[PDB]
C-alpha cells in the first residue's frame, strides 16, 4: 500500500516536528523561570541585608 505508506511516513514527520516543538519550548519555559527564580531570591537576599540595617 503506498497510500497507507505515505499516510505513515507523514505521521512519523508531523511527531517528530510537534515533539522536537515540545521539547524545545517546554526547556526554554524552564530556563525562564529558573532565571526569574534566581532574580527573585537575589533581590530577596539584597531587600533582607538591608533591612538587616
Amino acid at each position: 500500500d503506498d497510500l497507507f505508506e505515505e499516510l505513515e511516513e507523514q505521521l512519523l514527520i508531523a511527531d517528530v516536528g510537534v515533539e522536537t516543538t515540545r521539547k524545545i519550548i517546554t526547556n526554554l519555559t524552564e530556563g525562564a523561570s529558573r532565571k526569574q527564580l534566581r532574580d527573585a531570591e537575589a533581590l530577596y537576599g539584597l531587600l533582607k541585608e538591608e533591612m538587616g540595617e
